[PDB]
C-alpha cells in the first residue's frame, strides 16, 4: 500500500511521461528488447524491425507504446484502486498475449530506466521508490488475477 506522498510523486512524474507519451513508449521498448531480447518474440509484427531506427520510424511499434503507458497511466491514477481496469488487461495478458510476471518486471525495469533518463530532477530517490513500489503493486494485483483465470504467472 502507498501513501499520499508516494501518489503524488507517482503522478507527478507520469504528468512528465503525458508531455510525451509516443516518446516515452519507444525508448521503454527498445530498452526492453535490448536488455531482455527474449520479450521481442510476443511481438510478431516487430521482428522485421532490426535496428533502432527502424524501431523508431514503426508507426506499429510506436502506437503500440502509446496504448501500453495510456493503460498503465489510468491504473495509476487510481493509486491503487484499479480492479476495474486491471481485469481486462490480465484476462488479455494472461490468455491471448501469454506474458510471464517475470517480463512485466522486466518492462517494469525499463519505464524506471528511461524515466530516470528523461526526468533525472524530477526522478530521485524518493520518486524512484514510489514508481517502483506503484508498479509492484500492478504486478502483485496482475498476478493474483492471471491465477484466477488459471495462467501461472
Ligand atoms: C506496463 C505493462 C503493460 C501494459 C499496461 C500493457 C497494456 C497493453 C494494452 C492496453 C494492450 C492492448 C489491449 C490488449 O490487452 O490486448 C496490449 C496488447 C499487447 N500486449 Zn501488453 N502491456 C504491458 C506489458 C507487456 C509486455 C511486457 C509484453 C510483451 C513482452 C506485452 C505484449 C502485448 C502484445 C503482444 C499485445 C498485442 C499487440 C497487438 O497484437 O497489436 N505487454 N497490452
Amino acid at each position: 500500500v502507498l501513501s499520499e506522498g508516494e501518489w503524488q510523486l507517482v503522478l507527478h512524474v507520469w504528468a512528465k511521461v503525458e508531455a510525451d507519451v509516443a516518446g516515452h513508449g519507444q525508448d521503454i521498448h527498445i530498452r526492453l528488447f535490448k536488455s531482455h531480447p527474449e520479450t521481442l518474440e510476443k511481438h510478431d509484427r516487430f521482428k522485421h524491425l532490426k535496428t533502432e531506427a527502424e524501431m523508431k520510424a514503426s508507426e506499429d511499434l510506436k502506437k503500440h507504446g502509446v496504448t501500453e503507458l495510456t493503460a498503465l497511466g489510468a491504473i495509476l491514477k487510481k493509486k491503487g484502486h484499479h480492479e476495474a481496469e486491471l481485469k481486462p488487461l490480465a484476462q488479455s495478458h494472461a490468455t491471448k498475449h501469454k506474458i510471464p510476471i517475470k517480463y512485466l518486471e522486466f518492462i517494469s525495469e525499463a519505464i524506471i530506466h528511461v524515466l530516470h533518463s528523461r526526468h533525472p530532477g524530477d526522478f530521485g530517490a524518493d520518486a524512484q521508490g514510489a514508481m517502483n513500489k506503484a508498479l509492484e503493486l500492478f504486478r502483485k494485483d496482475i498476478a493474483a488475477k492471471y491465477k484466477e483465470l488459471g495462467y501461472q504467472g
